[PDB]
């Protein structure tokens, strides 16, 4: 149906889109600006980490201060394979690709990371209002130096 | 209002009822669960310690894997669910949580819970590839293997 009410929601998802497309290809000095793509009270950041708990970064300004902290720590960082996942909910997308860069953490060497990602994206008036990352933590401890724990799975067919 | 976009709009149709089945195939009807596959279909986990996925390749083979699994995750169930259709009627996502009694060989029994992402790729309205993303962390714990603690020095408050 070629609808006022659908193509506000083509609008809507279309706007949106463009914000996914500009979040994950923010490269060097402009991610000190990233925290611009969301709203005041908008939240970003780690669900996948060793403790289980989230890193939730919660509000604008704070976003802002840890894209320096990220800079620091991640000072070539690209995304890669960006394959971006429209949904039934205009203001949700999904997000599958690479990550790979320097990894510079105080109390480790330094080290090269790479790790496949899933980010999710929740819009609010066409800014971000929750963005979250996932990933495979493992792959993070191997760039760091620390030990892998490793499962043995037995009797798992082959 | 063309047929090509009535084909899609079906197929997604179709294809999320298989996604839904899925989803709520719990107890002994996780031993026909790899029915829902391509006979070439793969299922698995992307998200391991070794860094590679534990891919399950033909149906055959993911019917063999099921009784392992009942075996090691006796009463696990998917809850919480959200799926998520995309612009493409043979690809979906969903997020949900999922938890059970876990029961491997050399591990003391635990109760293992987890977050996960789900990929599902349709070919012919059946599943020609699923792919499982979750936190590996949460299966040691659960396992009673020592996770090592990343220490995040300058992380702002």
């Amino acid at each position: 149906e070629n609808t006022s009410e659908n193509r506000a929601q083509v609008a809507a998802r279309q706007h949106n889109r463009k914000i996914v497309e500009q979040y994950m290809h923010t490269r060097g000095e402009a991610r000190l600006k990233r925290h611009l793509l969301f709203t005041e009270d908008g939240v970003g950041g780690l669900w996948t980490t060793d403790s289980g708990q989230p890193i939730a970064i919660r509000g604008r300004e704070k976003l802002g201060e840890h894209a320096v902290w990220s800079l620091q720590c991640f000072p070539d960082w690209v995304w890669t394979d960006i394959q971006i996942f429209e949904t039934q909910d205009p203001n949700w997308f999904w997000v599958e690709c690479r990550g790979e860069g320097a990894i510079v953490f105080p109390g480790y060497p330094r080290g090269q990371y790479r790790n496949h990602f899933l980010h999710s994206f929740r819009f609010e008036n066409g800014l971000i209002k929750e963005q979250r990352e996932f990933m495979n933590p493992c792959e993070q401890f191997r760039s760091l130096g620390i030990e892998v724990p490793e499962v043995r799975r037995d009797g798992l067919p082959s």
